[PDB]
């Protein structure tokens, strides 16, 4: 009612751990703070609309979605599913120098504990393929619920 | 604090229409009545814990867990990986007949929903194997939130 808005901010960051599907796209929901989280072998405009599918499942429609100004989330092809869904999309501030923090931060606690469940697991380099959906399943848990 | 108690209820279900990867896992939240769905191309314990992986980032760490007696979930290897995780395992009474009408009808639910959304997008029959990940977004979602 006098709620948090429903906006949503989304990211990509580079994870080698995860190779060969080391992009992983990152969307935080700021009303809610959850997290989500999926694998992709190449940043295209498509990597970037099964990963808001997959986020619209989980956490429902957004109002509207802030991402920076790459080059699949400023496509024509991206800009069309986004519109299919009724979702409005903003880089903000042309120069915004900051305005997805919220998402910035979570990449990195997201690398963080990557990392520290991987070598718990003793894989100190890249996590064997068929261990890593569970991994990262694992990962996204964790920083999601207490 | 008197609410319900976070017990979920998870089935396999053979959807031909998302071939190759036919079998759909799926788990409700009795709780909340939450549904997650994922696809896999055998019906083997794996193949469940994957599943389960999937749904604990999405819904957190159940209490319980019911399931049939179907031996993807009570193998050795189900069993210590629920152990692992500190999850109850119960196929509810010998002979229950019943005991997960929901996911029954979360099953029932869920595949006429794949069909209406793949025949809206003019597939009749197989959809395109391209195509699958997002239709079943779409039709989770769909259960989901209103
Ligand atoms: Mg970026
Ligand atoms: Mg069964």
């Amino acid at each position: 009612g006098l709620g948090p808005l429903q906006i949503w901010q989304t990211d990509f960051t580079l994870e080698p751990r995860m190779a060969p599907r080391s992009w992983l796209a990152v969307t935080v929901d700021t009303a809610s703070s959850a997290i989500v989280v999926t694998q992709h072998g190449r940043v295209t405009s498509v990597a970037a609309q099964h990963h808001w599918a997959t986020a619209i499942a989980v956490l429902g429609r957004p109002k509207a979605i802030k991402t920076d100004n790459g080059s699949c989330f400023t496509s024509k092809s991206t800009r069309e599913w986004l519109a299919r869904w009724g979702i409005a999309h903003t880089t903000g501030i042309p120069g915004n120098s900051q305005g997805q923090a919220m998402v910035e931060r979570a990449n990195r606690l997201l690398k963080d504990k990557i990392r520290v469940l991987a070598e718990g697991d003793g894989f100190m380099k890249r996590i064997p393929t068929s261990k890593q959906g569970e991994l990262l399943a694992k990962a996204m848990y964790a920083l999601n619920h207490f």
